[PDB]
């Protein structure tokens, strides 16, 4: 019946105290957010701004926020449907964490692709053995799909 005070407080901090490089705004329903993350400087994603959707389930904060890239990205730990492989969005999520924590983790993942992760997707071998080609493809997909800075 009433929107939880915790969601109201987190939203207020996201809009009034943004994480550097990250924007997060409600899409009047405070369970749906439009997020942007700047491609980290000196990463292959540096010339783009990536768009993401974030949803707070009815059982938030016991249930993790659901986050997905809208922007198609070439990365070993994010699939071609924009699903993010992070422990902080799965088994390490707890109510002691916040939305800003997940967003900081996703930004850090863009700066630190980990093709050795046992869950890394099928671009990982190219990333490890043909790093120049893989980074060029990540830069190309930034150009094709991301918003420009």
């Amino acid at each position: 019946a009433s929107l939880p005070k915790r969601i109201i407080k987190e939203t207020e901090k996201l809009v009034s105290d943004p994480v550097p490089g990250i924007t997060a705004e409600p899409h009047d329903n405070l369970r749906y957010f439009q997020v942007t993350i700047e491609g980290p400087e000196q990463s292959p994603y540096e010339d783009g701004i990536f768009e993401l959707e974030l949803y707070l389930p009815d059982d938030y904060p016991m249930e993790a926020p659901k986050v997905r890239f809208l922007t198609k990205i070439y990365h070993p730990n994010i699939d071609r449907l924009g699903r993010i492989e992070l422990d902080v969005l799965k088994t390490n999520w707890s109510p002691a964490l916040q939305i800003r924590t997940v967003l900081l983790s996703i930004q850090a993942l863009l700066a630190s692709p980990n093709p050795n992760d046992p869950l890394a997707n099928d671009v990982a071998e190219d990333w490890i053995k043909n790093e120049q080609g893989a980074k060029a493809k990540a830069r190309e997909w930034t150009k094709l799909y991301a918003k420009k800075k």
